[PDB]
């Protein structure tokens, strides 16, 4: 259960709806809404 801001490297630790993000450098990722941080009822 984290927050959008502080990212998760991976959708393992968040405070769903959120999957972790990505850009291009990879590695880590980010907390973020999307992809199914929305329609992924909690």
């Amino acid at each position: 259960c984290a927050k959008k801001r502080n990212w998760c490297g991976k959708n393992e630790d968040c405070c769903c709806p959120m999957k972790c993000i990505y850009a291009w450098y990879n590695q880590q990722g980010s907390c973020q809404t999307t992809i199914t941080g929305l329609f992924k009822k909690c």
